[PDB]
């Protein structure tokens, strides 16, 4: 009966953003070192997102939606405290942590669909107006970013403490190869459903080293996710906008490496989208191969997670360019985390009613 | 000694956004009709932007900058009132209005450089921090949009009341031709300064009518301005990023006509720009062939003026895409005007100090 106390406590600390080099410059760089770090950090991150949740209108709070998820977090917080007074050295005290993490990770595995159900409930219970959309957008973006950051920590621990890969991090990720894979997987799905699929063209632009293949330090599963989701969209649009013609244009991808950005552009000729609807494509509310996801909004969070971004620009009547912006240097790849402050509080005080433009 | 009274009065009305068809569906569709309309509308628009100005920190207000501009507006407001009690019918009462407009237009001809000087004063007098930049950005965007809308009305009147063109509006503007012209003009300047210039390639994509040339109802001088400024940028970047190589890639432009958007993409290989600096490119504060302008921020306002937009996306180490989004239908081309309300008031109450992200 002390969850509200714990939350209040760790909710005072701010989460510690880690850089990808800190992840790399790390089997047995001591997990005691990780154990003692995660015992404090996970509780701080869990509490911060839980603190935010609790200050949500009760009309959002009371839904089985938010309450169920909010209950998983309460149990995960309690789940990880058991170790606050423990002591490493005991090769058994830290093997119960690893199991404790795998159990917590799986306990939250179905959050996205669960939260999506609360969005739907809200849409039909109170309506879908710009303000409620902005508030939901603001909240889900932070909530999901927070979740991604917690899952990164956990996966880093479980994978490292079960050469080349350091957990989920590839210090020599060959971007083009990940592109190829996300593409092949997308093609397979596209072929089964439409029995026709667009081809792939890839071009690299290594600014400083003209011919060297483009490599980077990154979390490949994350990159794959983004590319795979973008490929599904481009394929759908290309195929559906050409079912009456035969010509089926290719999806072109360009990978450019600059002094600080590593950019990936995916170009299609799927008819494009009206500038006015482009804005709504990243909306959880308005957006509730295709159908499950929260493909774009969540792919974007993955890009932002390490100071990157994911932007879309279309040319109605022609095609769309989807661009993934990542940091080229591991020094600049630092976690982007949302924090609870007096600052984050007033973003929920939106009292909109008659704007500044006519 | 009654300017503060007038301002307070017309500041109660909201400006009336006009659509491009209303401009088109109009020598002598009666200027009496225009005279009586402009007598009320100009004062409403002048007063609204003047009302906004007056609520600016006194530390901005007191600068010779804002005070000089603020004095021109005071005189223009008074300049146009003289006609409030007049009576048309008198072919002389409305010819003094036309002269009164030409005189007011020229009285404000050097606002941009004047305001730019206040920005500079501010930069050195108080510093260039994110908040002051946001406030200045918010204010100058609205101030300049307002000015563009007033100048549109005035030019429509003076030109119509000195076939094919209805004032500054071309009901059959051949986009590609304007592109060609802005390009030729840019090339000439580029050749003189760098004695080398990139070529031009144009491609059209008329969705509904595959081969028909792309035409639209628009204000060509506005389109020219945007294209010309974008061409200068692309030329500079292309030339300067290839002074050590010989190959000099072309600037490619694509014009796409969709059901509601008319999009113009200008692609270059001028090395591109880091995603992080792209954001600052449209900033008046941080941004104070090249040097005078306020090229991007103001070209953008022209795009937004009729519900369009102007976006930039780069690929550091390769090139940049600048896109102009315009409404394809004259029905959707309605003035975008900034208005004074309790809503516009609280955008200046930015008390930022420690954000919501760590
Ligand atoms: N390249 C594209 N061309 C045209 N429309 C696109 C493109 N990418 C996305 N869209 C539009 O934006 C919406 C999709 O965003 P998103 O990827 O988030 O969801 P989805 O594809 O519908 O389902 P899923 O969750 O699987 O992704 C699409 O439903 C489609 O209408
Ligand atoms: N296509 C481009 N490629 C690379 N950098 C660009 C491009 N377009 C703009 N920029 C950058 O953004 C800045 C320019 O914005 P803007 O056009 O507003 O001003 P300017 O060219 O410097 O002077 P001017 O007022 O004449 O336009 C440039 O100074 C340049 O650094
Ligand atoms: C041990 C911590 C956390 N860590 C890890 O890789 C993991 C496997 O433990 C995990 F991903 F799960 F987090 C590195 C970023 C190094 N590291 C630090 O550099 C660190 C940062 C801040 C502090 C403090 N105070 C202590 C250590
Ligand atoms: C006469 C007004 C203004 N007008 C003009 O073209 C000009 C030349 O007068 C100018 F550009 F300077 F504005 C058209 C948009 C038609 N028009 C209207 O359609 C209108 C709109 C609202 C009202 C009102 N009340 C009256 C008329
Ligand atoms: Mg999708
Ligand atoms: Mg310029």
């Amino acid at each position: 009966g002390s969850a509200p106390k714990y939350i209040e406590h760790f909710s005072k600390f701010s989460p510690s953003p880690l850089s990808m080099k800190q992840f790399l410059d790390f089997s047995n760089a001591c997990e005691k070192t990780s154990f003692t770090f995660l015992r404090q950090e996970l509780p701080v991150r869990l509490a911060n997102i839980m603190k935010e949740i609790n200050l949500l209108p009760d009309r959002v709070l009371s839904t089985p939606s938010v309450q169920l998820v909010q209950s998983w977090y309460v149990q995960s917080l309690l789940d990880i405290m058991e170790f606050l007074d423990k002591d490493p050295e005991d090769h058994r005290t830290l093997s119960q942590f690893t199991d404790a993490l795998v159990t917590i990770r799986n306990r939250h595995n179905d959050v996205v669909p669960t939260m999506a159900q609360g969005v739907l409930e809200y849409k039909d219970t109170y309506g879908d107006d710009p303000v409620s959309n902005q508030n939901i957008q603001y909240f889900l973006d932070r909530f999901y970013l927070s979740r991604i950051s917690i899952r990164m920590l956990i996966n880093q621990h479980t994978l490292i403490f079960d050469p080349k890969h350091i957990g989920s991090i590839d210090p020599n990720c060959n971007v083009s190869e990940v592109v190829k894979d996300a593409y092949d997987m997308a093609k397979l799905l596209c072929d089964k459903y439409y029995m026709a699929s667009p081809d792939l063209e890839i071009q690299e632009i290594n600014a400083a080293n003209s011919k060297q293949p483009i490599h980077m330090v990154y979390v490949p599963s994350h990159l794959y996710h983004m590319l795979f989701e973008l490929f599904k969209n481009a394929m759908r649009a290309t195929v559906e906008s050409h079912e009456s013609s035969l010509i089926l244009p290719p999806i072109k991808v360009m990978v450019a490496l600059g002094e600080e950005d590593l950019s990936i552009k995916m170009s299609d000729r799927g008819g494009g989208v009206p500038l006015r609807k482009i804005e709504r494509l990243f909306s959880y509310m308005y957006s509730t191969l295709a159908g499950f996801g929260y493909g774009l909004p969540i792919s974007r969070l993955y890009a932002k997670y390490f100071q990157g971004d994911l932007q879309l620009f279309s040319m109605e009547g022609f095609g769309t360019d989807a661009v993934i912006y990542l940091k080229a240097l591991s020094t600049d790849s630092v976690e982007r985390l949302p924090v609870y402050n007096k600052s984050a509080w007033r973003h929920y005080q939106t009292i909109q009613e008659a704007g500044d433009w006519c």
